């Protein structure tokens, strides 16, 4: 098992059998909180658990440091597959990358890969997300060196 | 069945079989996200229930309006007990009262009564609130009106 | 402003100027616990929305009657679009249609509408289910009386 | 930092600064999907983690096993103090212990450990909890083991 709550790099992942292009992952646990009326983690815990995902790894990419000049993120659209229900206590590791990104919005996509006696995915997710300014002037360009973190980290070539 | 998410009167709490001391109900239905991995209410979606109906209470007894200007509502301490379980889709009324009060903060009780052939409480529980001024410079007294409210509405004697 | 958890027919959504195709809506009210730390509606408040249309719409539409030799329904997919951010105390109309279907799965789409003081939809969706046996043996087809009533009543040819 | 997810012994509870009596706790971080309209966390998130410590502990504790024949946990009644708000991101460890038994429920104290330069308590509370044959025939005897685990390990004096 890997440390809880700490970046995971593709050596890490690769180790548990989680394949490429993932290279950024985080592990957590399930909570009894998140199962639903038959024990069965319910639909929107893997929303939560990738929106986690998201907040650390835009600051670790160089999006955004979350202060007074950042942009501010919204959510534009999310999908998420279900593959495998999972049940009480099951450890799992979210990875999530950056699959594509234009001036002022970018897409991430994520998995949810279960660390069971078998390593097992059981679950994709997307997301597309807008920066804004904080001021109401409108949209917001990614900065610089998020647009280069994304190239050097998450290999989306910026053509 | 009464109307959801509107306060409901002395009058209409003893039609549906609510007794005294309850005179301000609020009623809505269970929801499948509520349901704990047995099918039963989970345990914190009362404690919510009673969060929600603070809300429209406290602006209906001349507590805030919720304005810039009003004070901020701070939750010290609750207390909630299980009497009965609650399952899919099951109608409620909500009560509560003041049932103490002194400067700046006071004690609330509530009771959750599930509708049905028969009206049952299914859970009671309390809340202390403290009232502070919104620009972090102290504590905020309670207005006149509060406290006139609290005595001749929930029927507190005095401080 | 309709009643509260009360199917909504398509004239009534007309009245509140909510366009075809959509012919069954439910109303309900935005809660504290649904806002995210800046205090808008959460991403998955949305989804939670979808999900309880639902539960009663699926029995209306005899597809289910939730008792033991009803299909157990599963979850494949998915998705939710962000049209406009929502606040704390907004009532709401979730509408909710099935699109198109298969012998052991079916498609919905959903959408959110705001009554402000404009009638705006502030979110789309979908949702892929699948139906399967309750013993396990595998897909298990969706009622005829259930293919029926996505016929007549949403208006999606068989074909 | 200790590890997360891991029940966690008196020395390691010391060594973070965490006194008597606490001699049993689990870590964890503060998650975004927590955060209440202003920044905080929601007054139900620690009565969550309260819960979630209970399982591992009543199974170390011997009071359950959590197979098809061991008992149904039902929880009575719950209280809980907010001490200091936490935000985004911080790390803390949950403590329980029993304080008092009888012969078929018993009552529990937790508190709520913010981990960071200094660590403060940020929280206590408190469930009682009553143990009923899954059969439904009658309530549960606290097995032996159970007891005598919380005479020595909590240090419960008797009944």
């Amino acid at each position: 098992l890997p440390p809880y709550h700490t970046p995971l790099p593709a050596e890490t992942l690769r180790a548990l059998s989680i394949p490429a292009p993932w290279t950024f992952g985080l592990a957590d646990r399930v909570r009894f909180g998140e199962l639903d009326a038959i024990g069965h983690v319910n639909h929107t815990a893997y929303l939560r658990w990738y929106e986690s995902f998201r907040l650390p790894f835009l600051k670790a990419r160089h999006v955004t440091d979350y202060g007074p000049t950042s942009p501010r993120l919204v959510l534009k659209q999310v999908h998420c597959t279900y593959l495998a229900e999972m049940g009480m206590g099951e450890d799992y590791v979210i990875t999530g990358r950056v699959s594509n990104f234009r001036t002022t919005s970018f897409t991430m996509e994520f998995a949810c890969w279960r660390l069971g006696d078998a390593v097992e995915c059981t679950s994709e997710g997307s997301a597309v997300v807008v920066l804004l300014n904080r001021d109401g002037s409108g949209r917001y360009p990614i900065p610089e060196a998020g647009r280069a973190s994304f190239v050097t980290e998450d290999g989306v070539l910026a053509a």
